[PDB]
């Protein structure tokens, strides 16, 4: 109805407005005050993971308008389904606890509670919200994301179907939230040297950040091994590879940076060669294999597929622009995130890009579903 | 019904201009040019839009063919929510530039930069070479403005009309306008504009009202109805009286004639003269209330389109409020009575005065879709 449309083109244009602006006091915070990057961190994870919420209901409101069958692609059931109003809510809801846990921490109103177990008391009740045996909350569609969950989480054992590949995509992309939850922890398990963490770069960081990368990975080797085509799967394999090539070199050159023993410049030029290569492999892959443009058949669209579901071909052209740019920039904030990097401006890049990937993601969740529909590029339909 | 697309946009920018009024009072409240002068003018702009807008909604609901009344094409209309887009935007825009000015986010582009590239956009907007936002529409109001400018030269219709009651209602914005120029001009005695007042900007305030003054007088010499246009030449010369006998007093003040008390007096008379004139104009004849036919209803017209009567009287008790409002509203912008607060009690009024002429749109329109009250149409 236009009343729902005015509803949801609000409730977009007050969270962008929110987002905006709580990204840049985030900015302004970093470089000007000191003490406040493990807070930036531990919390960046739950904004960026209620922005993910938002923008995937804005998906699927999206895919309901322009008629495209999220619904069949997912395999979900048709009779009960969770409405973008109903991911809206659960946005709203999380990112109302979120703010309320910042400001009861940055004001400590009461010192019995200390300001550091906010956030913590914030995630854990996530969590339980995530894990709840009791009806409060949905259960059909939480239940389901609780199995496709351990589903994407063991790779190789289960068969992989378009939902699994899709969330480990979506993880892909939330990495960061994970890169914060291990600094969170290792933040409380050493600091409560004062900048350990991420003064100095180590595996365990490294294992977190192609964790994702990891279960794409096997989940490709898992379709090949079942479907024994080379082509389609053991590609996407390399391509995911590229990540923990990139992200190695990355850890060596900044740990021979540390220390000086002449192979500091020949780590950082393998690190520049294979992210250029990360870069382009995931750019690639995005504007063609999962999107589908650049076809050839193409007549009436010029570096679009032939057929388009969408209204405006402007919106496949600023599509593709900034799929490259934040591809850019995200493999540059892997880089800087895994391994410490630039020392001071790593924090600011990091916390810049990791919505801008967030959206990016959005972005190409809305094209790689509208292709999937149009045609199985994925193949996981008959 | 409009397009969904449209629905859409208008909501965002609603909810990015709450979002940012909101940051803007923050703003205010946490932390060389009056912003409140330069801005004033966008502020009452977008306010005028919106009212426009609802104006609409409420034309459409109650079932008055505005679009007839204004001669604009029924193939091809501004819908409602169009209005309501547009005026998100623009007031998104002048948040925007005002949060700039309150931060100064940087440092090489000056402050005053912000305001002048604001305005800098309306402009543009309003004479977009392409056919883009609302062209035809734009270009509609381009030749009504036009059009009301030459008032004399060209035949005087409903829609020239109207626009020139509205700038009438709009005339703090030329006062900003010209109190910038002053201000560009000479400050950069401190306030000097502001102490003093001169006949250019009593020429400037009656701008509007000279306009509607030439339109009546063109219409009498083309119909030959002498009652309605020389009562409406009387109303609108009221207030040029008013004017006129306001900035004398203020000159006399200035320097002590030791006649400031006389010229005090006859900008008091004239002053209740001109509001009373208004009022009576307004309530009579524009919204054709009071008519003798009416039994069932008392002090309204005997046909009513809208579904209450409250409506009506409240419109009437708001209306004789603010036309007084509005008369003291000029009577200190375009002279210095009350140099200390005049600046605030006419940007409270504006306002005002912008609301009381969105009622008094929706009563007229009413009257005219009832009766030939303009007599425009044959
Ligand atoms: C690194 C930290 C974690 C990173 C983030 C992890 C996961 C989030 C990613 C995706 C969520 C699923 C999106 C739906 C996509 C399919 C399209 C669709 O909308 O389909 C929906 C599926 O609904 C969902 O799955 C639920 C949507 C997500 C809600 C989030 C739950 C609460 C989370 C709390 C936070 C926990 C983390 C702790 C804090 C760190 C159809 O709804 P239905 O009710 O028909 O469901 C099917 C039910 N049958 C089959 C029985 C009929
Ligand atoms: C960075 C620039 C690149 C962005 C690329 C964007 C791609 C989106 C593509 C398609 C959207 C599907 C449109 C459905 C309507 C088509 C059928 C039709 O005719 O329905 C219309 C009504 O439709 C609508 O009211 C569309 C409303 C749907 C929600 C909007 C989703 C698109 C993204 C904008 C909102 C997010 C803002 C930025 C977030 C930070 C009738
Ligand atoms: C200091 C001066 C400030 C500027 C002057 C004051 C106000 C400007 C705005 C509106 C006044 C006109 C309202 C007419 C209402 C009639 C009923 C209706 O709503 O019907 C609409 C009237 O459409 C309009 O006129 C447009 C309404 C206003 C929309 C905004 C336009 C941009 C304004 C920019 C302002 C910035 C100025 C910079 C500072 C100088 C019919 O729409 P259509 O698309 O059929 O148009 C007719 C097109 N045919 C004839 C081909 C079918
Ligand atoms: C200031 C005090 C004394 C009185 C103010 C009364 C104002 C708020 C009254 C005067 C006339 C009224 C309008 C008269 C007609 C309509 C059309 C209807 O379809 C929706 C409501 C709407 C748009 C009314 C809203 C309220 C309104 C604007």
């Amino acid at each position: 109805p236009a009343w729902t449309t005015f509803r949801v083109g609000l409730f977009c244009g007050i969270f962008i407005v929110l987002n905006i602006t709580l990204v840049l006091a985030a900015v302004f915070k970093l470089e000007t005050d000191r003490s406040i990057w493990p807070l930036i961190r531990i919390y960046r994870g739950g904004f960026l993971l209620i922005e993910f919420l938002f923008l995937l209901g804005i998906n699927t409101y999206g895919w309901r308008q322009a008629g495209v069958n999220h619904v069949l692609i997912f395999e979900l059931n048709p009779r009960s389904n969770l409405s973008h109003q109903h991911l809206f809510e659960i946005a709203g809801f999380l990112g109302i606890l979120w703010c309320l846990s910042l400001l009861a921490c940055f004001f400590a109103p009461i010192s019995v509670i200390p300001t550091y177990v906010y956030p913590l008391a914030l995630y854990g009740f996530m969590v339980f919200f995530l894990i709840n045996p009791t009806k409060t909350f949905y259960y059909k569609s939480r239940f389901w994301l609780l199995k496709l969950l351990f589903r994407v989480f063991t790779a190789p054992f289960h068969k992989v179907g378009f939902a699994d590949f899709w969330l480990a995509d979506q993880l892909n992309s939330l990495s960061v939230i994970l890169m914060d939850l291990e600094y969170m922890i290792c933040f409380y398990s050493l600091e409560l040297e004062s900048g350990i963490c991420h003064k100095y770069t180590y595996g365990v960081r490294a294992i977190v950040q192609c964790i994702p990368a990891w279960l794409r990975f096997i989940q490709c080797l898992r379709r090949y091994r079942d479907t024994k085509r080379a082509f389609p799967h053991l590609v996407n394999a390399g391509k995911y590879s590229t990540t923990f090539f990139m992200v190695t070199f990355a850890a060596l050159y900044s740990t021979h940076k540390e220390r000086g023993h002449s192979d500091t410049m020949v780590f950082f030029y393998l690190w520049i060669v294979f992210y250029i290569i990360s870069s382009c492999y995931t750019l690639i892959w995005d504007l063609k294999m999962d999107w589908g443009l650049f076809d050839k058949n193409a007549g009436e669209n010029t570096f679009l597929r032939e057929e388009i579901v969408y209204p405006q071909k402007a919106y496949y052209y600023c599509a593709i622009i900034e799929d490259v740019i934040l591809r850019f920039a995200w493999t540059i904030q892997i880089s800087i995130t895994s391994t410490t990097l630039l020392p001071h401006s790593g924090d600011i890049i990091a916390t810049v890009f990791a919505p801008l990937e967030v959206f990016r993601r959005f972005v190409w969740n809305f094209f790689r579903l509208e292709n999937e529909h149009l045609n199985n590029c994925g193949e996981f339909r008959a």
